């Protein structure tokens, strides 16, 4: 439930690495 | 409340697909 | 605390509009 | 646990500044 919630938050803190890095891809092409 | 919170987290884990894919649109145009 | 958490989640579901729309700006310029 | 969760939410409300600003980098190059 809470350890569910805290371990989404730690999927979101992945998507927010893969956010930063595939922005930093485009920022490459430009 | 908690099943509210855990099912936002699963809206955020949509916006973080539509994040990855409409980055991967731009990364198309370039 | 929980109504704190559920109303960040509803700041994140703003930043994830302003995510979608300022991607959809760049996707404008291209 | 909850003060864990509320202080990820406040890592996510960083990554969602560094989101807005490194979009607003690309939106610079274009």
């Amino acid at each position: 439930x809470m350890k569910x919630i805290e371990d989404k938050l730690e999927e979101i803190x992945s998507k927010x690495y893969h956010x930063e890095n595939e922005l930093a891809r485009i920022k490459x092409l430009l």
